[PDB]
């Protein structure tokens, strides 16, 4: 792929916008190419956005402690969707709340989704960790 595009959805109902109104902006103003999906997304349009940009990396917004319950293998649906090569972020309430990082990076990785963000997270571990796994920082 030319650049490297991240695509944020805000998966599931539940949400507004809320730390996905100026969490977008900072990935936006992290000189990445950044697709706001939309809040309120299916993955079938993640992926469609990475059919649309070509996308390294699909990330899902939760703001509804289920995180899990829509998002888990993206990473596959997105290998199924011939998009194969993306590796993928998953943020926020994750889990109910949030359980316990051995359990849940476990779940999440299993399924194929490499990095994940706890519920209030600064952005700047979210760049950060796309820089430092896409060959930069």
């Amino acid at each position: 792929m030319e650049k490297k595009t991240i695509v944020l959805g805000v998966i599931g109902s539940d949400c507004h916008a809320v730390g996905n109104k100026i969490l977008d902006h900072s990935f936006t103003n992290a000189g990445f190419n950044v697709v706001n999906i939309g809040v309120l997304s299916s993955q079938e349009d993640f992926i469609n956005a990475a059919i649309e940009t070509k996308a390294d990396l699909i990330c899902v917004s939760s703001l509804y402690g289920q995180g899990e319950i829509d998002c888990k293998g993206l990473r596959e649906k997105c290998d199924e969707a011939g998009l194969k090569g993306i590796k993928l972020f998953v943020g926020g309430n994750i889990v109910v709340g949030k359980q316990n990082w051995p359990d849940v990076e476990q779940r999440f990785k299993a399924m194929g989704f490499d990095r994940v963000y706890p519920p209030g997270t600064s952005p700047e571990t979210t760049i950060a960790d796309m820089k430092e796994v896409l060959g930069v920082e």
